[PDB]
């Protein structure tokens, strides 16, 4: 049924402002295509520390993308991702900002980096995530492995390697192959 | 996995210009929704004869709604479904129009009026067929169920009824809030 559905993206240093920005162009593509749905979006930047971008209210009261993202400043930072999961899901999916206490919950986690701080992540337990883990530092098996921590399973399903910030492109590509109407 | 779908709608003489027109702008609207997916779309107008306004091959070289249906000529005569099924089922979901032969084959049928002609669709039983009833034509039970046969069953989920040409609109909300990645 309903669908509220979070962008949680790196802002850390290992960015370019390039890559940066091919990340903040697919989450828009998406939004955009999924206009007019039953599903509902955040955005919240994570480095360092965490900023909402804008909340489940805000997206409904605005309808775009392009406006709702349009203050973001790359924090230019570290990797926090632990810290950022957590932050989601208690200050992002709750009602007091437009959240449906009804709809399935959804986390896209887009990062460049190995995360830098640690604990755990069952504050999300009830959260379907996905986690994006874009270029050269995700080389190796090892590295890939790290992040299925965060991920909903199996990794085959939630968690997908891009070799590339241009693959970005192509990962909308294959995922409209997969809009369906029902 | 892939969908063929194609649109038969309805160019009796009974519809209005106006009519007519929200019919060409409904299906250019569920169109432009599904860009870019593993939808591909054919068209085909029936009244007492039937014609193909685009196929498959066109759709996927132009993938232009608006410039493949600009040349449609509202037909003006009777409604014969029952050989307009029959034509999409023979005629329409073939290779040389662009048909896939493994895909999921759809049948949306938009029609203001009962038909004028008998027989069987024996020859679509394989496709998953829906329809839409515009009008005071359908304002009984009883002439809204003359449109299950041509339906997938059950008509509770297959046949939808609309009280005005205005309500293609709401039909197209409704739709929309069934559109998923999945
Ligand atoms: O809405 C979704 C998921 C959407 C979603 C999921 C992943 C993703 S991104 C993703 C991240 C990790 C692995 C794969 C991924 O997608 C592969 C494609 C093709 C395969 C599909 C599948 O595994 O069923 C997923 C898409 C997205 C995204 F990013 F587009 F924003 C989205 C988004 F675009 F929609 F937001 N649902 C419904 C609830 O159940 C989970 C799937
Ligand atoms: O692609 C489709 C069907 C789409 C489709 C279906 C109906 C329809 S119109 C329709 C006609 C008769 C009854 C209902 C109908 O829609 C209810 C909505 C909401 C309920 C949904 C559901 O019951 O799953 C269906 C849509 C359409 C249409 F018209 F938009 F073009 C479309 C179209 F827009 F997509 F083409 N699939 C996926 C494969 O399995 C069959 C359904």
């Amino acid at each position: 049924g309903n669908v509220d559905l979070v962008f949680l993206f790196d802002g850390s240093m290992s960015l370019q402002p390039d890559e940066f920005q091919k990340i903040l162009d697919f989450m828009k593509d998406v939004m955009k295509k999924l206009s007019n749905t039953s599903y509902q979006f955040a955005a919240v930047q994570f480095s360092t520390s965490y900023k909402t971008e804008f909340d489940f209210s805000d997206y409904v009261k605005w309808k775009d993308p392009d406006a709702l993202l349009k203050h973001v400043k790359h924090m230019l930072l570290l990797t926090n991702t632990f810290g950022a999961i957590n932050y989601v899901a208690t200050e992002v999916f709750r009602e007091e900002l437009g959240a449906r206490p009804d709809a399935t919950k959804v986390l896209i986690i887009i990062t460049d980096g190995e995360a830098t701080d640690s604990g755990n992540i069952d504050a999300a337990k009830d959260i379907i995530r996905y986690i994006i883990g874009i270029g050269k530092h995700f080389q190796t098996k090892e590295s890939q492995e790290t992040l299925h921590k965060f991920a909903s399973k199996p990794a085959s399903e939630f968690v997908k390697i891009l070799d590339t910030f241009e693959k970005l492109k192509d990962l909308f590509t294959e995922l409209q192959k997969k809009i369906y109407v029902i």
